[PDB]
């Protein structure tokens, strides 16, 4: 089997990304962000604090003829930028892009922070990260990616994010017509549960490129680039008037600048960022300071490679017995 799904930016900077989920029996879609830092399928719901649903999409268990509800399991999860939510559990059955898993655990927010209920355009997220970070207890359960698995014509997903555009999440298959080139596929740590891969260093614009190992994971539901603060300040040294501001929260630049391009390494391949990818707008509605798209990884504990990033490729999750990444120009 194989599966092909639609993916759309939430706004006008991609802040993330939404892709149309089928959940239970009639289906219920909700519009989820496929994330592969995370392992949780949750959802708002129709047991979520009412105070804390502001436009989402809820999903019903009650109106499914394919719910069960997971008898005493219970979940709860923190994301890196400080949100979490939490509930309990329910199977159904779930489908994407055509793609369906009978018995998926579906977790049913009952609490979600401010950051999820200010966002109308997010239903929930979809973890595509390994099932060991899963945050079901006392038993965890497997993402949608893993119940998938067995079924699927290769044990593969691909994500293909746009630019201010819609793109493509696949399973089960490589879309040749997707990229130019070749694929370039390195190795994989799962040791943290992520997609955690190594990469061979950066240029910055038409600069030499820099050969140093810099470790991290690929994680589409992260919005911005985060890399070493040597990287980084490196980057931003190119740009006139870039600083980075304690009051902001990380670097900002003229909006009147033109930024270069951001080469990272995979083996010995290249993906090139363009410096459009690495513009966020202003800080404040009509402010002249723009926000950066490359940010420190200092305090957060792992390098990010997060859309701003992933953008720019065509990108292989290969979960193969030894998982690896690919990355392709397109
Ligand atoms: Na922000």
């Amino acid at each position: 089997s194989t599966g092909s799904a639609t993916t759309t930016p939430i706004d006008s900077l991609d802040d993330a990304y939404i892709t149309p989920v089928q959940i239970g029996t009639p289906a219920q879609t909700l519009n989820l962000d496929f994330d592969t830092g995370s392992s949780d399928l949750w959802v708002f719901s129709s047991e979520t604090t009412a105070s804390e649903v502001d436009g989402q999409t809820i999903y019903t268990p009650s109106k499914s003829t394919t719910a069960k509800l997971l008898s005493g399991a219970t979940w709860s999860i923190s994301y890196g930028d400080g949100s979490s939510s939490s509930g309990d559990v329910y199977t159904d059955t779930v489908s994407v892009g055509g793609l369906t898993v009978t018995g998926q655990a579906v977790e049913s927010a009952k609490k979600v922070s401010s950051s999820f209920t200010e966002d109308s355009t997010i239903d929930g997220l979809l973890g595509l990260a390994f099932s060991t970070l899963n945050t079901v207890s006392p038993t965890q359960q497997k993402t949608f990616f893993d119940n998938a698995k067995a079924s699927l014509d290769s044990p593969v997903f691909t994500a293909d994010l746009g630019y201010h555009a819609p793109g493509t999440y696949n399973f089960g298959f490589i879309d040749t017509t997707a990229y130019t080139g070749s694929i370039t596929y390195t190795a994989v740590s799962t040791k943290q549960g992520f997609w955690e891969w190594t990469s061979t260093g950066y240029a910055v614009g038409s600069g030499t490129f820099k050969s140093t190992s810099i470790d991290g994971i690929a994680d589409t539901g992260t919005t911005l680039l985060y890399l070493p603060a040597t990287v980084v300040s490196a980057y931003w040294a190119q740009v006139s008037g870039a600083k980075s501001s304690s009051s902001v929260g990380g670097y900002v630049f003229p909006c009147s600048a033109t930024l270069p391009s951001f080469t990272f390494g995979v083996g010995s391949a290249r993906i090139v960022i363009p410096g459009d990818y690495i513009d966020f707008g202003p800080i404040s509605t009509g402010s002249s300071s723009c926000f950066g798209g490359i940010q420190s990884s200092a305090g957060i504990g792992i390098n990010i490679f997060g859309d701003v990033a992933l953008k720019a490729a065509f990108v292989v999750f290969n979960g193969a017995t030894t998982p690896t990444l690919g990355f392709a120009s397109k």
